[PDB]
């Protein structure tokens, strides 16, 4: 891996470390990766969504390699299991609107503030909509 991998290696450096630093210590299911068993039916599916153009351009200097990142906080219906909120709020504390993390390539920056919403319920779980945007710099060396 080159350039691109450095990007995502910033995302993991903080988020995986947060997942294990946490007291319930959650599995951290990334792209092409699997994590199982859950933490007792609590787990975190975390989809990074880069930009992917159609390529073909007329110089080699442009763009911001921007994207979104999307997590699904799933927790079991133990009755009165509302933990979606706790997780949204702990991740809010971890993700400020400046989001200063330097990958080994560039810097990356959230742009947007944190967002959350109501869940849609599940078969024995619920799931809340949580995401932010992100961009990638090209400052000179």
């Amino acid at each position: 891996g080159m350039s691109q991998d450095l990007i995502r290696a910033a995302f993991e450096k903080r988020l995986s470390d947060w997942a294990k630093a946490r007291t319930p210590a959650l599995p951290v299911a990334w792209q092409n990766t699997k994590f199982t068993p859950p933490a007792a039916g609590v787990y975190l599916r975390a989809y990074v969504m880069p930009a992917a153009t159609i390529s073909r351009d007329a110089a080699g200097d442009h763009r911001q390699y921007r994207g979104v990142f999307q997590v699904n906080v799933v927790m079991p219906i133990g009755d009165g299991s509302r933990s979606a909120e706790q997780v949204a709020a702990e991740l809010d504390a971890l993700f400020p609107v400046n989001l200063v993390m330097q990958s080994g390539g560039l810097a990356v920056r959230v742009r947007t503030p944190i967002s959350n919403g109501q869940p849609t319920t599940g078969d024995a779980d619920h799931t809340v909509p949580i995401s932010l945007g992100y961009d990638v710099q090209f400052y000179p060396e």
